[PDB]
């Protein structure tokens, strides 16, 4: 991944996000509800490390989860306990494109449970470079459900 | 779906095809190997009805399958025993875009086990109109395996 947000102010990504679309390099990273990269972002809490609240389906349950992405020399790049989180683009107010890699998955996050075509076309343009083999998107009804059910 | 091949000569789609990419309106139509619209086209045999040889994963097996799409008043539209098959576009030599609907799934077929970007971008342009929520694509290795394993 060769796209990163110049001048990312991590404080300003704080609060509520919705996983509107997801893509991955391999189908099995996203194909089932229990697929490894099938994580739904709930809330981003910058400490300047980054606390992520996400939902994730495990052994027949939607589980609420709290993880820390440690900051790096680069403001737009964080690490996870192996896995690099890259923030590609964000306008802070409406959307945020990020990828994670050790296997590569990218997401289009939005502030509100709505379908944002402006954001999805930025997401699409940003995956054109990447070797993605699965893409998903969720309707507003699924954005309000635990684990996008 | 509002895109159909003008002047389709069905005889000329005869022979060998590879399911290079697939999209569907609902994730559960494509997400597992046993998902309903997760069918891999092997061979198209026009009689002028259309005989399809496809592969389909059922109860832990890749099953070879033979079905008939009955012709309609419209050359580019066929029916299946409920389900409409629409041929959107084909150059006969390299690629063929088709959709099926009762739930909507579209595929980008190619003559050879290779990744055709020209064809995938035509596929992408053709799904821009459609309310797709899952897309898959397969590498050349998977195109040569039973059920794209
Ligand atoms: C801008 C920051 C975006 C947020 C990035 C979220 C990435 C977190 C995903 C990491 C996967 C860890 C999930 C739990 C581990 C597991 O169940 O195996
Ligand atoms: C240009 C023609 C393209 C070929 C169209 C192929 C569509 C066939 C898919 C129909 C699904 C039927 C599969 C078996 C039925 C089942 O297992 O439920």
């Amino acid at each position: 991944v060769t796209q990163t947000m110049k001048g990312l102010d991590i404080q300003k990504v704080a609060g509520t996000w919705y996983s509107l679309a997801m893509a991955a390099s391999d189908i099995s990273l996203l194909d089932a509800q229990s697929a490894p990269y099938r994580v739904y972002v709930e809330e981003l809490k910058p400490t300047g490390d980054l606390e992520i609240l996400l939902q994730k389906w495990e052994n027949g349950e939607c589980a609420q989860k709290k993880i820390i992405a440690e900051k790096t020399k680069i403001p737009a790049v964080f690490k996870i306990d192996e896995n690099k989180v890259l923030v590609l683009d964000t306008d802070y107010k409406k959307y945020l494109l990020f990828c994670m890699e050790n296997s590569l998955a990218c997401q289009c996050l939005v502030r509100t449970p709505e379908v944002d075509d402006e954001a999805l076309e930025k997401f699409d343009k940003a995956l054109k470079a990447l070797p993605m083999h699965i893409r998903l998107s969720f309707n507003p009804t699924q954005l309000e459900e635990q684990c996008h059910i």
